[PDB]
This record gives C-alpha cells, structure tokens and sequence, in this order.
DNA sequence: AAGTCTAACCTATAGGATACTTACAGGGACACGGCGAAT
RNA sequence: AGCGAG
DNA sequence: ATTCGCCGTGTCCCTCTCGCTGGCCTATAGGTTAGACTT
C-alpha cells in the first residue's frame, strides 16, 4: 500500500476510452437458456473478463499453465474470475451529451462559465432553442451597405405586393358598391360590404406593416447580432439561416454547447472578471465573483472544461451492477442495467436514424431522450422524472450510490460489519471483577474457533486442522478443556449501541459462563449506560497482537474509571450499592449497644478491643451496625487532626492503636479503602462516595482505585440486602393535613373562578391565577409530606441516600401530581388532585396521558437531533489532535476563579470544577508584590486552587485551547490535564474526537422550555445560526437615552466620541430591556458592545464589534450556561476545542497580488504565510478580518474532498472537487480510516508507530 | 477421443395492403426575480 | 409491515 | 430606460445507532448446433 493523493477531476473522452478494456456495442445481458454472457453486450467477456476462472467462451482453454492468453475464436482474455470487478467498459455516443451534474447542480457551473442562465442552458441543451457557436463581423462594413441595398429590394417588392392588394380590394369595393347600389334594399344592408371592405383593406395593411416591422426587428438584431444567444421561435431560425446562413455558426443541444466552448478562451473570461471586480460594485460585484471562482477554478488549473460534455460514457464493471439468478433460479440483476440499456438502446436507434438520413425533427427527437436518459443514468431524479421502474419506483443511478446513508461512504466505509464477533443479551455478574466479563461457552467456542483447532491439534485432540473442525462442530467434550485454555489473557471487546461516548466501546477478559448471556460487571453499567431489561451487547474479538496490546492497555475496564466528560466517576458504587453503603456507615442515635459514658452501676461498656471484637459482638444481638461506639483502631489511617496531634508529624498507621468515636458499620467500609487512606467517619451519602472515589484516582494509582471499587460493590451489595429497604402500602404514607388544604386552596380557586364569572378578569387571566394558585397548593403539599415521612422510611431513605429518583416521584407517589401539560405546552388548570397512591380518577388519568405521550415523542425526536448534533461536532473537530509537547506561547484566557464578595470575601465561584481547574498556568500567581504562589507551565489542580483561595487572589491567567500557538493540533499543555487519565495529555490523543463525543453525549437530556433555550440553542450558537431576537447591543460608551415609542421603544447611545448617535427604533415592545446593577437607566455607560436590549445576542456581530477573545467567551459562556440549566458538569476546553475549530478562518478585503478573492474564507495559517510572502518582491500585505463560521460550513470549506464527501452534500462536494482538480492528502482520521491505513492519532502517529524494539545487553548475555 | 463426418434447428432479416391523425413535512439557504429612488 | 434496547 | 438598492418567492439537501421476525403470422439465407464413426 503506497498511497499519498486522491486527485479527482473532470474525465475528459479520451480518459474515458482509455480506462475502457473494450466497448460495449448492444443490450444484451445473458442467452435466454444456457446462461452465457453475449458477445459485445453488457457482460461480454472480451469486454470487462471471464466469468469463470481460467476459462474462456470457446473453452478450448482450461489449463492454468498459459495464464494471461487470449483465445482465438472468442477472444476471451485468461484470467482470473475476479478481474472482471476492476475492468471497466465503456459506450460511444453518437451525438455528445452533457454531464447532469455540472447542467443541473445549482449555481449551474456550467452556466456561469459560459456567462448563461438556468433555464435557458435547459432550453438549448434539451433541443428547445437554438444558440450561435460563433460569427465573423469584422468583414461586415461594406456588407452592411450590401445588404442594404438587397434588403430596399425585397421591401420594394412587398411594397409593390402591398399595393397590388390594395388596388384589388378598391376594385373589389367598387364593384359590391355597384352591386349593392343595383338592387334596393336597406341602407345598413348595403354599406355592410363598404364596412366590410373597409375591414378587409385594415387588416391587408396591418399584416403588411406588422411584417415590415418584423424585418426591420431582424435587421436590426442582425446590426447588433452576437453569439451566446437563444433563438426562440424556430421559424425565425429558419428565416435567418436560409436567407444568411453562411458566416455564421448555429447549433442546438450538448454538440452546440461544445461547440461554443471549443471557440472560447478560457484568459479572455478570466481577465474580464478580473475587470469588472476591479471596477464593479453590488450584486453585479457578487455575481463576478461567483462567476470568477468558476471560471479560475479552469484558468488557475491545467484541467480545461471541455472535459464536461460527453462523447463516451463509462460502464461500471459486472459484477459492481450484478446479474445473478435466485429462488427458482429466477435472475434478479439490479437498477443500472435497465438505465444502461436505456441509453445503449438510444445510442443505437440514433446511429442508426443518422445513418439513413432522417428529417432534423427526429434526430433532435432522438438526441434529447438520450440525453435526459444519460441524466437518469448518471442521477435519476435530477432532471426531468424520475424514471420510474415496475411498481413506480424510481430506479437506483449512480450518483444514487452516493448520496444519503445508503450511499456507498455512510454504509460500507465508515461503518462495516466484522467477522469474529458476536452478540447476546446481558445480565448481572455480580462475583465478576471489574476487568471481567462473562462469555457463554456457545458463543466463546464459536468466536475463538480458529484458535480452539490449533490448541488442540498441536495437543493431539485431532490430527488435523479438517479433523479439529469435526471437533468443534460435534461440540465434542475435549474441546471445553482447551477452549477454558486458549481463553485466558485473551480480551474482547463489549459494546452496547449507541456507541454515545468514549466509553461505550471496553476490552474485558472473558470467562467462560454457563447460560446464553454475557455476564457484564456492574459497576460499569453506567459507563454502557445498560440496564438488564433486555439490552443486547456486542462482542468483537481483536486477533492481531498489537490489538491485543491496545485491548489489555488502552481499552480496559480497569483503566478507565473516569468520565472523559468531566472528570467525574463513572465506575463508581451506584443505585443499590449506595444503598447499601448509606446504611452501612448511618448512624441511628438509640441503636442496639449505644456508647454511654455511666457511671456508678458499671464503667463505659461502649468500647471495643479491636474491631474483632466488634464484629464478634454483633453477630449477636449484642450491638448494631449502626451505632456509637469507641473502638480502638490499629490498621487505619486516622483522620487529619487525629493523626496530626496524636502522632505529630509522620505517624504511621499499620501497626499502631488509636481512640475512634466511630460505628462498627464505618470502620467495616474504612477497611475497604486502602490502607494509606485517612478515616473518613461520615455518612456514605452519594456525593461523599463520588469524593471518595476521586481522590483515590487522582492520588492512588489505577490498579488500587478499580479493587476498591470492586470492594466496594462488594460490600454494598451485600449490605443492601440486610438493609430491608423495600416498597410496601404500609411504607407509603399519605400526608394527614392533605383535605383541609386542598380544600382551602380549592375555596380560593372557586374565589379567582368568580370573579372571572363577572368579568373581573380574562381567562388567560384566570388560567394563570389557577396554575398560580394550584403551584403554590403543589408546594404546600409536598412540604408536608416531606415534613411527615421519617427519615426510616423506605422511599425517603431511597431519595435522601442518593440511590436514584427525585423527591418530586415521591411527592406524585403521595401528594398530587399538580399541574399536567396541556399538550401544547400549556398546563391544564384543573389539576390533578388525587395520588399515584390513592388512585387517580379517570379524567385525571386522561389528562396525564397528554404529558405522558408528549414527553415520549419529544424523547424520541430529540434522540435523533442529537446524534446528528454529535455527528457534526465530530467532523468539525477530528483534525484536533495533540501533536506538540509546548507551544511556550504567552497568551490565554482568563478565569474569574471566586471573585471578590461585595462585602469583601473569596465566596467561590459556582462554576470552577468546569472552568478551572485541569489548566496549565500561561503566568505567576503574585499578591500584591508578594512571593510567587503557583509557577507557570504547571498542571493547575484542587490544592492550588485552595492555595489561591487562602491568598486573596481570583484573576487568573491560564493557558487555554483557544490561543494554542500549534500550526496543525494543539499542544499539550495548551490543553491541559486528560480527564480519563488525570496527567498531562499525551502527543498523540485525538482529543477532538473526544471533546465532541463528551459534548454529544449529554444531548437527549435537555428538554426545550421566541428564543431557543433547549438542545435546539446549542444547535444555534454551534451552527452560528442569526438568534430569533436579535437584541441590540451598544457600539460606543456613553450616556443612553430612551423613549416609549409608538408600539416600539427609541434608544439614542451618546457616543463617547465623535461617533454617528446609534439610534435604534424598530424594536417589539413586548421584549423587555438588559437590566443591571436598572433596566437600561436613560443614561447608562453601556459599554462598546453591552447588550441594550434583553435577549439573544448575534456572535457575529459580537466579533465584528468586541473582537475574537470576547466572542469565543461568548459562545463558551452562553453553550455552558445551557448545559448546565440540566445540571451537566462538562468541562469548557471541550468546548473550547470546538469554538477554536469554528474560529480558523478570515474573510479577506484586499486582493494582494496572489490569486485572492476579496470576500473568500482562507484559513489564518496559510493567510499569514501569503501575506508574508507577498510582502517580499512587492509589497501588497492583503489586510484580512476574523469571522465566525458555522460548524457545517466549517467541515464543508476543508482542505481534503474525501471528508467532505462523506459527510454531506457528496455530489455538490464532488463536482467542486472535479472542477477545481483539488489533490487529498490522506491526513485526516476520518480519511485513513476510509482508505483503511492507521490513523494519525494515538498508536498510529510516527513516534509511537516507529518504535524499536531489541533486548538490553544484559538480556542478550543471560541468553 | 478430438477429429472429422453427418445431419439437422434456429434465428436475424424480411414481407403482407378497407379504415383509423394531439398521452396518462419543515427549515435553512440561495438564487432567480418584484417595487422604488437616482441619473 | 411489525417489534426490542436506549 | 439602465443602475443600484431594497424586498419577495421558488426550488432544493438535511434531522441517532444497533438488532430480530415475517412476507400478428409467415418466408428465407445464413449462422449455429444435435448426433455418429473412427484408428
Ligand atoms: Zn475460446
Ligand atoms: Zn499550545
């Protein structure tokens, strides 16, 4: 494999004829009875290859021997079967026909090169006008008095034809006069012939000037004739050219439009544009520029356009368009071959009718189905019909293979089904170990069937590899002896679809599992997101040893415990093991053998030797698991002050004794924590565990943090079960004040409902005093009962513990389910009243169903908005690899970091766990001139942050993703900590992927609440969409005067300077204004670009106004804001990765010297490198200005056309590709994984991938 | 058993003469084109 | 065309 | 009436993944091809 540039272009005939092996001449597929390809037809074997290896039609060659020989009679070359997918054929057009794409696809390429128009260019080449390939004026001054003089002949004639007519109707007026005089009659009777000849003489001599102003007209076009012209009204046509048909030029259809592009120069058009942008202005200088990146994209190039209209077609090989029989050995060939025969079958009609020589009207007749079928060939659907099988199904074309996900590059390139794997459902394995999976054995035996054969023939099981696969087809005994062996230290990989993050995909060891379920861990269900009703899991088995080494090293379950997200735990005790710990480490005040200090009748009886002791005693009914007690501990680290005063400085705690005011339950979990952990002596409420589990991954290494949460599970599991926490109708206590206060708040609802039967009020009015009312009562109401239920309860001991569910479930299960949706979106004013417990009555229940089926659909739709979210934050942000240790830049953001209280206190602010922390530090953290706290270049985590807490500082500056000085990917420590691994990233981590996927993943979980709010906001603020309302924001300082105006509100900002007073008038007076320290005090110092109004705010404008460090604040800002509405903690520098990916391009005003369109997006590396350049050997520096893409146009405007190509619009970026000749450079994941060669990211990059390897020296001498 | 030696079969071409004349979502975005002031 | 998991 | 600047309307590519089940009529010359004897 040698592979560097995929460089797709136009293919001009000649390329076409010179792929083509032969030329396939008829449509005839197959012989109707002994199944054999015809000869020059659409399978001939001559054309594309033998249809049977080593064979040939004739068959008189059989042998292997004289491989690569053509026969004689046949003419079938000797190869093999398979060379007939890669020969390719290909069809002669008898009159050229144009390619649908660069026609049809808007803006009309072709159109806009040859300066022509949609409908018109549909007009010519579909034979409904004609058009003039060329004339020669330069000879016509002489001419034009030549013609003159001709043209005064033949209007001398008319006039003397006019004349004659008029003479013959004077004598015929004379003679019905004579008639009519003659004989009497009435007076109208006989002046009708005089008004009848009167007519007759109107309207000889209208028709004789309407036709002397037609030949006036076409002798004045033909003073100012010109090529590039329709000739509507095909008599003119004919009147033109057999009056002057000789020096000049006409044609119709694909054969004229080339014809006119042959006598066409290519510099003459560029330099024009070139012209008029230098000298134009408006939509005319748009226009110019459109039409000038068509055209340069010819000029700048060596591919000329003539390769766009066709002579010959290609034919796709064989077996890409099958013809293969099938059920009752019925043929069943696929769409192409109907739409080739089309074409072939007017190819060979128009041959023929050319050849015998037919009138025009038939050969055009014949020229156009021929084209509109090489257009439903090449794209059905594009033009005209869709040309429409049996049954009314538009057949499948080329360009169909395409486009869409059944196209070829969305189904079986960037997603492929595997050999060598498996699937099942998936069930609870509770005695597994965390880096365990189970594996029924009639599936492991089945995947590891290859190696299942060696094992055991090398054993003597068998005596060959034939003989092993009887053994392991008949199941035979023996073989689950050596499959338990060739198991071992042998990882797969489980995966659950949807695929959502980083961790859906994890190599466990398998082990065998009687049953037919794979057995999954779980702890690490949460990291699956699985939950045993059903799910059904994938296993994938990796063979090569460096894919065993990435399944043991980089995928397992064991090393990875936390979230790449945020940091936060995934494999962690959850649901039932918090339950389990909660009650465990609890401490009840009044249990089974309290600690009390008495005195007199007997000493303490609350204290214990060692925890020996301890359990001893409880396993009678002597103490309980849950009370104070003072036992004496001698294998665990005290807490802080503890050890700190008891043992000073270095107290080690394996083989001392220390005093612990404890329960017997905490020190059995503090024994599950290492050894070197301090006591912790709390009560195991969720949060805790999280905290817990954190720092024993920051500090503690991997291996201990997965068997502590091994234990952990453990322990919980066995604990839940003795907690007897379980749900029962005696467990579910109504609220005792319930009546009197439904029936108070009902009384002033009855109150509110009459007065709005005498008008005191509207109903909007009084449907939003009842959903007021009603909230107020559902508050009310919950209070109580969470006032009523003791904490032993059940279900309040499931919610307070942090188990799962909200308190909001059990105030519906015993309280009332308050408002329900009205499935608008409004709330239904009744409201239910009555609970889950006591039984809704019917009407209630209908009402919950509109909330019920409501949040289903909304739940299934939003699904699907955000993979396709995450589909395109993964394509914006693939390139994103760490690929540098240092920048050692000296930019970066700031962070607020608990700014100062008012009052004046360090209160910290909310968001650091997200913001903050795991950054490398751009400066030195000083306070007021003092001694330096934190060093720059240092990985920033918890510790400092509360060593710059205790020293009074909040502003701090901290290198960031956004001002990473890396030519290709960021650096390292521009990044910053790697939330999976918690140390400084490595140089090879695709960390963009990662940064979307950790931005995806969280969608499905923001329900929308006019401005967007929900996922459709991010999907705004990403894509860079305008906002819904566009609130104004200032553009200068200074004072602000504000007026009420007529249904809108009038804003004059003072400039500070001599700046033009922004006024802004058109404004909905609904909206209510930015409040702040007062909503917009006439007069405030807003600043240069302070949101006036309250609303959404245009990044655009934004960045036109503030500059690029305050938009990408922005855009972080407001997308953090709206993810953690949800309560989501995801750090920003994911979405700091996305917005720098959005922030890559600048629209340049300057031409420069160097082949730059004022207005094109370029990139700021290679813009700096030209400008640079340019400045050298004249200097013209092109002066540029940043701009705010979207994340679509972001992956559509890439410098590779295969990325581009896969992720939409494939035949818009294909035919761009094709005409502008771009080259790939196959350096892009998405692009390696196409072509299937590693990927430059992780294991694949050049430094990792060239490792060598040999053994030390010492090695070699104990061999 | 291919190499003749014998005897069919099968199919692209062609040919026959009343009369008959017009089938049968939605959303965003851009590009192709209405309405108005200026020269 | 129907269905399971999210 | 053309220029330039606004609006206005029409036509088109995109909105998650992974499983499973079933359901006319000849006439003729030339190409082509069946079977059989053999040394
Ligand atoms: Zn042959
Ligand atoms: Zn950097």
């Amino acid at each position: 494999n040698f592979f560097d540039e995929l460089r797709i272009g136009l293919a001009t005939a000649e390329d076409i004829r010179q792929w083509s092996y032969g030329e396939v001449k008829k449509p005839e597929t197959i012989n109707y009875r002994t199944l054999k390809p015809e000869k020059d037809g659409l399978f001939c074997e001559k054309i594309f290859g033998p249809t049977r290896d080593w064979e040939c039609y004739c068959g008189k060659y059989k042998r292997v021997r004289f491989k690569g020989i053509i026969c004689e009679r046949c003419g079938v070359e000797v190869t093999r079967a398979k060379v007939r997918r890669e020969r390719m054929g290909h069809i002669e057009l008898a009159a050229p026909v144009t390619h649908i794409w660069y026609f049809k696809g808007v803006p009309s390429r072709l159109g806009y090169l040859l300066d022509l128009a949609p409908k018109d260019l549909e007009k010519i080449i579909y034979f409904a006008a004609y058009v003039i390939t060329s004339v020669d004026e330069e000879m016509r001054h002489n001419e034009l008095s030549t013609l003159e003089a001709e043209m005064a002949v033949e209007r001398k004639a008319v006039e003397d034809q006019r004349d004659g007519e008029l003479e013959a109707r004077a004598q015929k007026l004379e003679a019905d006069l004579a008639e009519l005089e003659a004989e009497g009659a009435k007076a109208d009777a006989r002046r009708k012939v005089r008004d009848g000849g009167e007519r007759e003489m109107r309207q000889i001599r209208d028709r004789a000037q309407r036709e002397l102003d037609r030949l006036e007209d076409i002798w004045s076009t033909f003073t100012k004739l010109a090529p590039k012209q329709l000739i509507v009204d095909e008599n003119l046509y004919r009147e033109l050219v057999d009056r002057y048909g000789e020096y000049f030029t006409g044609a119709m259809g694909a054969e004229s439009i080339q014809k006119l592009i042959e006598n066409f120069d290519i510099d003459a058009e560029a330099e024009s544009l070139r012209d008029v942008i230098r000298n134009g202005k408006g939509q005319k200088k748009l226009r110019a520029l459109k039409r000038l990146k068509v055209v340069a994209a010819f000029q700048q190039s060596g591919n000329s356009p003539m390769g766009m209209v066709l002579d010959a077609v290609p034919v796709i090989p064989p077996e890409l368009r099958p013809m293969v029989q099938l059920d009752g050995g019925r043929f069943a060939t696929s769409d192409l071959n109907d739409l080739y025969r089309r074409v072939i079958n007017r190819n060979n009609r128009l041959k023929r009718l050319i050849d015998l020589g037919a009138p025009e009207i038939i050969v055009n007749n014949e020229k156009r189905m021929l084209q509109e079928s090489v257009d439903a060939l090449f794209d059905n659907g594009r033009r005209g019909r869709p040309v429409t099988g049996p049954g009314n199904r538009p057949l499948k074309s080329l360009s169909d293979l395409l486009k869409g996900k059944q196209g070829r590059f969305r189904q079986n390139l960037l997603g492929k089904r595997v050999d060598y794997s498996g699937r099942s459902v998936i069930v609870v394995g509770p005695q597994l170990k965390l880096h365990q999976c189970g594996l029924p054995k009639l599936m492991a035996l089945e995947l590891f069937k290859p190696f299942v054969m060696k094992r055991l023939v090398d054993l003597n099981h068998a005596q060959n590899i034939k003989s092993a696969k009887r053994m392991v087809e008949r199941q035979r005994p023996q073989v689950w002896d050596v499959l338990e062996e060739v198991i071992a230290e042998h990882p797969v990989l489980l995966n659950r679809a949807p695929t959502l993050h980083r961790l859906g995909i994890q190599a466990f060891e398998p082990m065998l599992v009687e049953g037919k379920a794979i057995q999954l861990h779980p702890l690490v269900c949460e990291a699956f997101n699985a939950d045993f009703d059903g799910d059904q899991m994938a296993v994938h088995l990796p063979l090569s040893a460096e894919a065993q080494a990435e399944a043991r090293i980089l995928m397992l379950s064991s090393n990875n415990i936390l979230s790449p997200a945020s940091g936060r735990p995934l494999a962690m005790p959850r649901l039932d093991m918090v339950t389990g710990l909660y009650y465990l480490t609890t401490e009840v005040p009044g249990d089974t053998g309290e600690y009390q200090p008495a005195s007199g009748d007997h000493p303490e009886t609350g204290v214990y030797s060692s925890p020996a002791e301890a359990i001893m005693a409880a396993d009678r009914g002597v103490l309980s698991v849950r009370a104070k007690i003072k036992v004496r501990l001698t294998q665990l680290r005290p807490p802080v002050e503890i050890e700190a005063e008891l043992f000073g400085h270095s107290g080690w705690q394996p083989g001392d004794a220390w005093m612990a005011e404890t329960t017997l339950g905490r020190v059995m979990f503090n024994e599950l924590l290492p050894l070197g952990y301090p006591f912790v002596n709390k009560q195991m409420h969720k949060k805790v565990q999280a905290a817990i589990i954190n720092d024993l991954a920051e500090r503690y290494p991997m291996i201990v943090v997965a068997q502590t949460v091994d234990k952990l599970k453990d322990a919980g599991f066995y604990w839940a079960t003795r907690s007897g926490v379980t749900v029962s109708m005696a467990d579910v206590l109504v609220p005792p004040r319930k009546k009197e206060i439904l029936d108070h708040y009902e009384e002033r609802a009855d109150k509110v409902e009459k007065q709005f039967q005498r008008g005191a009020l509207n109903h909007d009015e009084r449907n939003e005093a009842l959903v007021e009312i009603w909230k107020e009562a559902t508050d009310e109401v919950g209070q109580a009962l969470r006032e009523h239920y003791p904490d032993d309860n059940p279900i309040i001991t499931i919610v307070d513990s942090g188990a799962t569910g909200n308190f909001t479930q059990t105030r519906t299960l015993a309280g009332m389910k308050g408002l329900v949706t009205n499935p608008k979106g409004e709330f239904i004013p009744r409201p239910v009243k009555s609970s889950f417990r006591e039984g809704l009555t019917v009407l209630e229940y209908f009402i919950n169903t509109h909330g019920a089926r409501k949040g289903l659909a909304d739940t299934a739709l939003r699904t699907a908005d955000s993979g396709y979210l995450t589909r395109r934050l993964v394509d914006v942000s693939q390139d994103v690899i760490v690929r540098e240790h240092d920048c050692q830049t000296e930019r970066g953001i700031v962070v607020e970091l608990a700014e100062r209280a008012p009052d004046g206190t360090l209160i910290r602010d909310p968001y650091i766990e997200t913001s903050a922390y795991a950054r490398t530090l751009g400066t030195d953290a000083v306070d007021e001139a003092g001694n330096v706290i934190v060093e720059r270049g240092q990985d920033l985590g918890d510790p400092e942050i509360d060593a710059l807490l205790a020293a009074g500082i909040t502003q701090v500056k901290v290198r960031s993703v956004l001002t990473c000085a890396t030519s290709t990917g960021v650096c390292a420590t521009c990044y910053g900590r790697s939330m999976a691994t918690g140390k400084l990233v490595d140089i090879g981590e695709a960390v963009g992927i990662v940064a979307a996927q950790s931005i995806g993943e969280p969608g499905t979980q923001l329900t929308m609440r006019d401005i967007t709010g929900g996922l459709p906001r991010v999907q705004e603020l990403f894509e860079a969409r305008v906002p819904r309302g566009k609130a104004p924001i200032a553009d200068v300082t200074g004072r602000v005067r504000l007026e009420d105006g007529e249904r809108f509100y009038k804003i004059t900002i003072v400039p500070d300077d001599g700046g033009e007073e922004v006024v802004y008038d058109k404004i909905s007076k609904r909206q209510r204004l930015r409040v702040f320290k007062r909503v917009l005090s006439d007069g405030d110092h807003v600043e240069v670009g302070q949101q006036l109004m309250e609303g959404s705010a245009d990044p655009h404008e934004v960045l036109r106004v503030q500059g690029p460090r305050e938009v990408q604040i922005h855009l972080v800002r407001e997308v953090q804001e709206v993810y953690r509405a949800q309560g989501v903690s995801i750090h920003d520098k994911h979405i700091e990765v996305i917005v720098r990916q959005m922030l890559r391009r600048v629209t340049i005003i300057d031409s420069g010297s160097t082949e730059f369109l004022p207005g094109s997006l370029i990139d700021r590396a290679e813009f700096e490198a030209e400008n640079r350049r340019v400045v050298a050997e004249g200097g013209e520096p092109a002066a540029g200005r940043p701009v705010l893409m979207g994340i679509t146009k972001a992956s559509l405007a890439t410098d590779s056309w295969l990325s581009a190509a896969s992720f939409q619009e494939t035949t818009r970026v294909l035919t761009d590709a094709a005409i502008n000749c771009r080259s790939d450079k196959l350096n892009g994941l998405k692009e390696n994984v196409i072509i299937g060669k590693l990927i430059p990211a992780g294991t694949g990059i050049n430094r990792y991938r060239n490792i060598a390897v040999q053994p030390t020296e010492e090695a070699r001498a104990a061999a």
